[PDB]
């Protein structure tokens, strides 16, 4: 069984005011397993009431930030403590391979743990000098919590994609709200008892289940809200940023993408095709940097695209808790059914199904999709130009460098891309003149919390994560002062 | 002097409007037509837009080094600082200005191209900056990428300034621009097409759109090619603008109108003060974004301040602009004349007490000029507490605690700015501290250093422009990370 919860607002477990409830599913037996709270506009103004009570208290915002950092090291160790429970709450909810999971478990506390450096790093930047050039006027920069945040977060990674923005928020002096994904709500949920253990102050952070419109627009709309965080898809993120702009609030936004992987002749085939499979079917294909359009140069495609099909027919697809399952079943049935109606739609506009493109023949049950490959592409094809978010990759091949690149920036999206070259001359040509927010070399998908991560494009704006993290929730206060004690001397006293 | 007649400034050429309309050049001091500028539309963006892009998609100066780009912004400094006389002299006549005010912007213009000029070569320094990893088999670094062609939208009040804010940074950082003045001062902005050409910047790498905010600004916001808009100007028109860049998720960054408190305690020497806090509102002829606007002052030195604080606004010379020892000049337009005198009105109707001005000076029968005005006996609920007024208009209320004084200071929609005054230091911090704004000044008001960042909170907008923060608007930060083991990932099993 699953833990059964009702909203975390100000330190403690409460009912949704107008009390309705939503399902719970695991996407591996389509079977209920539970629910949570569906929170309503109501619930919205009583945390937020809550998230701002507890920024004006002596006990979080304007302290040091060393003092919270003991609370993100200890978050860090509650989480590694509490690990297998966690592992196994994620793996039930979002059908991600158990092996999958362990690894955003271990993030989630490598992330905590690296925003408690950041917090540690802001007190030495307190009162930073800036050097002005008359001497009668000096200049500092403080950096303050912006005030109370809204969170809000996709499923695919469901409680690191929260802490990607929980942890920087903490760190700042911030209090918060979260309203993760109605498809996978479960650990964001028990992450409010680790704040209980861990003594985080009450109202500092709040988590608020259920769904988009009902949740989370009500907390972008809300006067008293100062920032929201938002990570999506980009025609919500749209939405979002667009109910921001009635009252001037400031956004970030991690959106959609159809990221490229180039492939030059000059490389490892075997190591690159596991790249390349890790690239588009790992997470269940449902990653937003997936690298889910291969170009491959035309001398090695064959050779190519034959050991990717005898990789990729290796991939052990089965229930998430199975010993070396490496693809489980997609999220939920109407993602389920997008990406059936996606691959339908592309052998309907004259692609080629290589491999792939159905269920699985021995598992009845559950959300369970093959690893798609999908050939002889044109570029007004579907299947090239809009997000699928499921194990489904495309492949074209180039002549040249020159048509490498031309095609892979043919995208409305620009969060990342991948390039493969032992001419590392040639990957840092490529590297450059991808319209990207992020370049993997010889590699696709590393994801380290040291750096920043961000799009550009359709693919959203801002930068989270590493020393950029923290600063989507400061103010930057300039202050200057007059220290010479003379009249000004610019109107004529009287 | 003659005020230039120019068309548009398009991938470094002269170009007409391609519907061929013009809109009239007011000054301000006498309501009379001087002159003319090209009222661009839609037609004219993209035509704006597409020599942006192609003077991007060149790498004579997106791809090239902040170095290069330099040289560049270091030839415009000292084009404007030959011509100062110049463009000074326009500025007067068309943003209606002291002179003497108007001979600092075109300093601190020339000043800001080459502080960026300074950040322009850090950014290259910055490059391929190393990111610690923890795994071995991976190494990462940080590219800093101009975004692209980039929407640069700017307010009157500043006419040169406060474009030269936006380009000086958005030129260092490596993009190309559309620049959009007001359609109230576009005369030295225009100007500054004829510097470019000098200084031999290529071709579509700055483009200057003068004409109506619906009907130029509007098309520059919602155009599908431009990557990013930097916007200053009203609350309410920076709510338009982002509600526009949202459609297409299109960052933004808005620097808009404020509200901002001036906090005076006891201990202080109360004629310093008081020169400060005119300046902090009637300076600019009071049309200051960060305009020091409600005063706040302890209850014990209410009564005399006031008095002194009326005494030497008395004491400020109003004429024409170019008139010496000028010290204040007429609003921008007949359209804020009107709403300044409106704001003023229903002050009086709520029952707000005028101690001083209000009213169009006597000897000034021509012009947008307007006494500076000291309004007293203030409720909260009065609309000229609350609102931004944008003329030299000054609300004043008393405090005793200094926890009222915070509370009243932050009891704004607004945060953009703040000003506290106390000989007591330890106080000084405590309050600057507690202000909900972007930037408090202690023991002054108003000054404006191109060497520390500016922006607000709340209702004034988000974003820092200019010091260190200036560059960073118009970057794409690129994560490049790379696998150095030429080993398996060993994820999944092979076949
Ligand atoms: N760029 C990144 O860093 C990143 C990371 C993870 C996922 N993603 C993206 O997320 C998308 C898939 O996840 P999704 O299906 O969760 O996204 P979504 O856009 O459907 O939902 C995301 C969040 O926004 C909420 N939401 C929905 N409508 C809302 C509204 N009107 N107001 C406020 N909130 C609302 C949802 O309830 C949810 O918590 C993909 O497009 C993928 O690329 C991006
Ligand atoms: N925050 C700052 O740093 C700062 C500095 C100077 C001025 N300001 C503010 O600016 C305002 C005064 O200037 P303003 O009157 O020029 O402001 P405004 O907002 O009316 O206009 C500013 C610019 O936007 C344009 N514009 C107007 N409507 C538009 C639309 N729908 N779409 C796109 N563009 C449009 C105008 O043509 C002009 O170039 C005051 O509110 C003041 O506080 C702020
Ligand atoms: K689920
Ligand atoms: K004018």
């Amino acid at each position: 069984p699953i833990p059964a919860r009702q909203l975390f607002i100000d330190g403690e477990w409460r009912e949704p005011i107008k009390k309705n409830r939503i399902p719970v599913i695991n996407p591996s037996t389509e079977e209920i397993i539970g629910d949570i709270p569906a929170a309503t506009a109501e619930d919205v103004e009583v945390a937020v009431v809550a998230a701002r009570r507890a920024f004006r208290r002596n006990n979080w915002s304007a302290t040091s930030g060393a003092h919270r950092a003991t609370y993100l090291r200890a978050i860090a160790a509650k989480i590694t403590e509490k690990k297998d429970h966690f592992v196994k709450l994620e793996t039930i909810d979002s059908g991600k391979p158990f092996d999958e999971a362990v690894l955003d478990i271990d993030d989630v506390a490598s992330c905590f743990e690296y925003f408690a450096g950041q917090a540690e790093a802001l007190d030495g930047k307190q009162k930073a000098p800036v050097t002005l050039p008359m001497e009668r006027f000096k200049s500092h920069v403080l950096r303050q919590p912006l005030g109370v945040v809204g969170l809000i977060s996709p499923w695919n990674y469901p409680l690191l994609m929260a802490t990607w923005k929980i942890a920087p928020a903490l760190a700042a002096g911030c209090t918060a709200v979260l309203k993760p994904s109605e498809l996978a709500s479960v650990t964001c949920l028990e992450f409010g008892e680790v704040c209980n253990e861990v003594g985080l102050p009450p109202g500092v952070l709040n988590i608020l289940t259920g769904l988009g419109p009902d949740a989370g627009a009500p907390l972008v709309s809300h006067p008293d809200v100062d920032k929201i965080a938002f990570t999506g898809s980009s025609a919500t993120g749209s939405k979002v940023m667009a109910s921001a702009a009635q009252l001037v609030k400031p956004v970030t936004l991690e959106l959609g993408g159809k990221s490229p992987i180039v492939v030059f002749e000059d490389v490892d085939i075997d190591k690159v095709v596991e790249w390349t499979i890790f690239g588009c079917f790992w997470t269940n294909g449902q990653i937003a940097s997936a690298t889910s359009r291969l170009l491959v140069h035309e001398s090695i495609a064959a050779e190519f695209v034959d050991k990717l099909v005898k990789w990729t027919k290796n991939i052990k697809i089965s229930d998430p808790f199975e010993e070396g399952c490496r693809l489980g079943p997609v999220i939920s049935k109407g993602q389920y059914d997008k990406i059936m109606k996606f691959i339908s739609t592309a052998k309907s506009e004259g692609a080629t199904i290589l491999y792939g493109g159905s269920r699985p023949e021995h598992l009845k049950k559950g959300y369970y999709i093959e690893p798609t490959i999908v050939t002889d592409i044109s570029t007004s094809m579907q299947i090239w130009k809009e997000e699928v978010f499921g194990p489904v990759l495309c492949v074209k091949t180039f002549s040249s460098e020159d048509e490498a690149i031309a095609l892979a920036n043919d995208t409305e999206y620009g969060l990342a891309a991948a390039v493969f070259s032992n001419d590392l001359e040639r990957c840092e040509r490529i590297t450059k003149a991808l319209e990207v927010g992020a370049v993997w070399v010889n590699c696709s998908q590393p994801c380290f919390v040291q750096a920043p991560w961000g799009g550009i494009k359709r693919s959203g704006f801002g930068r989270e994560l590493g020393e950029w993290g923290i600063q989507n929730y400061l103010n930057i206060k300039q202050v200057t002062q007059d220290i010479s004690d003379e009249p000004w001397g610019w109107y004529k006293s009287p």
